């Protein structure tokens, strides 16, 4: 009760939002208020921040606070294990990883808002969600101007090096062509994302607006799309399932009554948070982005198991004229999706993405209705309707992903510039 009010007043004066968020969090951990600590966490504020004596004065809880205490110390002193785990994961990542969406949480929240505003549900008979902007992420060419040691640090902090090594060194999943990766400057980079599930959604957003799926906006759209378009996707799925077993030469069958339950479940997948999503979900996402999604993944991983994720996901249920030709690329390893992005040409950047594997075999086109199956001649013809394709000098069939500096989204540009500032200001 005995507070020097003059002193207090002077202190409060010099305080900004992030100070209040810090001090609120300090009380938060005393009190067991997880929102108070999440709120500080998502501000991007240093979880290592230590209480100053002024802050201790302002707080006025002798039993609880002292100069030098951090949130982590408060969390041990009181019994908040929950919080400790969040705190320590945050600290670990902050030191190993620094991606564009973490550099300025207010701006990434503006980006989220812009994506939400851009997202609508089609009226009429096919009530699928859809975006209204075409946005594609490329690493900035300015990276090449960094000092070598700074480049490696930047790559350590934005790439998933483990995923890169399995897609590129351990087997020829990506960058297997000298021509594409080097002569034509189309080397692909696997962006890191946290594995706490939802890698699919985080990956699509990273390939696209450069952020993760904050506050689950993309996910809810995906969920509501599947639910409100159930019968549309159900039919494509049923054939996709039969497609497979068709390939082992095995003649099977299910009772309509039973396709039903198997459908109801994958329907729950999008609602149950952090569960695993499968190819039907990639298919729906291609509709929501109004563009193709190419997935590169192992040819057969476990070999205890064959894989069926690799291939091309076309937004087949829209009119072609409704859809952009430019695709995004995702990499698939062991139950995990990664955004695969190229570096900008060092005007227009053209990234050449192969529509064949390293053995030059056409990638699979998923969810094709039997009325669409056909020769390799015919498949390729389909791919040419939906993508902007050409054949390299070396003979590789590729889809082109074209982007322009001019057409880049301004908030994305600002975020990428601020992320680069962190490396540009490093001496040496
Ligand atoms: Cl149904």
């Amino acid at each position: 009760l005995e507070v020097d009010f003059k002193k207090l007043k002077q202190i409060k004066n010099r305080m900004k939002k992030t100070d209040w968020l810090f001090l609120n969090a300090c009380v938060g951990v005393v009190e067991g208020d997880l929102a108070a600590i999440e709120a500080y966490k998502s501000s991007g504020g240093d979880i290592a921040r230590q209480l100053t004596a002024d802050e201790v004065r302002l707080l006025n809880r002798p039993s609880a606070f002292d100069v030098g205490y951090t949130l982590v110390h408060l969390a041990i002193r009181f019994q908040r294990q929950d919080m400790l785990a969040i705190l320590l994961t945050e600290v670990s990542q902050q030191a190993a990883k620094c991606i564009p969406a973490m550099v300025c949480p207010e701006l990434t929240e503006q980006i989220r808002r812009e994506i939400a505003a851009s997202l609508h549900q089609r009226k009429g008979d096919f009530a699928c969600y859809f975006l209204t902007d075409l946005v594609t992420f490329t690493l900035p060419a300015d990276i090449e101007d960094l000092p070598p040691t700074v480049q490696e640090k930047l790559f350590d902090e934005v790439l998933d090096r483990d995923v890169q090594k399995e897609l590129e060194e351990e087997s020829p999943i990506i960058n297997w062509s000298l021509e594409l990766a080097t002569r034509l400057d189309s080397r692909l980079y696997a962006l890191w994302n946290r594995t706490a599930g939802d890698c699919l959604l985080d990956s699509v957003l990273q390939a696209t607006w450069g952020i993760y799926d904050k506050d689950s906006v993309l996910r809810k759209a995906l969920h509501d799309s599947l639910h409100d378009c159930s019968h549309w996707f159900y039919t494509r799925w049923k054939d996709w399932e039969s497609w497979y077993s068709q390939s082992f030469g095995l003649h099977f069958s299910l009772r309509e009554e039973q396709w039903q339950e198997d459908w109801a479940f994958i329907l729950s997948l999008a609602s149950q948070p952090g569960a695993s999503l499968e190819q039907t979900h990639i298919f729906v996402l291609a509709h929501i982005l109004r563009r193709p999604i190419i997935v590169y993944g192992v040819k057969y991983y476990k070999t205890l198991g064959y894989t069926r994720f690799q291939g091309v996901y076309l937004p087949l249920l829209w009119e072609q004229s409704f859809c952009w030709k430019s695709p995004i690329a995702l990499g698939y390893t062991r139950g995990h999706f990664s955004a695969l992005v190229a570096m900008e040409n060092d005007d227009v950047t053209i990234t050449f993405l192969p529509l064949v594997d390293s053995e030059r075999k056409l990638l699979h086109v998923h969810f094709l209705s039997a009325q669409e199956l056909g020769n390799e001649e015919q498949q390729e013809k389909l791919l040419r309707e939906w993508l902007d394709c050409c054949v390299t000098e070396g003979g590789v069939l590729v889809a082109m992903q074209k982007s322009s500096r001019r057409r880049n989204h301004p908030l994305v540009t600002q975020m990428v510039e601020k992320w680069l500032d962190r490396y540009r200001q490093i001496r040496p």
